[PDB]
């Protein structure tokens, strides 16, 4: 057995409901491929989620399938689209 080892670049990603999580930037990886296990837990779409970032005190919004090494050090914040679940 060995500690914890967060040594790592990392996003940080608000969750709808009060929930947060983060997540490893690598480059290759989308910000999708990346939280899916966080939407997965979440019982939440991609597509019903919406992502945005702020730049200069402006809300700019981000793509899933956006690479997440380009948001390495960034603090991300998840919108539900659509909140009653089909």
């Amino acid at each position: 057995h060995m500690p914890k080892s967060p040594q790592k670049p990392i996003v940080r990603v608000f969750l709808p409901n009060k929930q947060r999580t983060v997540v490893p930037a690598r480059c290759g990886v989308t910000v999708r491929d990346s939280l899916k296990k966080a939407l997965m837990m979440r019982g939440l779409i991609p597509e019903c989620c919406a992502v945005y970032r702020i730049q200069d005190g402006e809300k700019k919004p981000i793509g899933w399938d956006t690479d997440i090494s380009w948001l390495t050090g960034e603090e991300l914040h998840v919108e539900v689209l659509e909140n009653v679940p089909l």
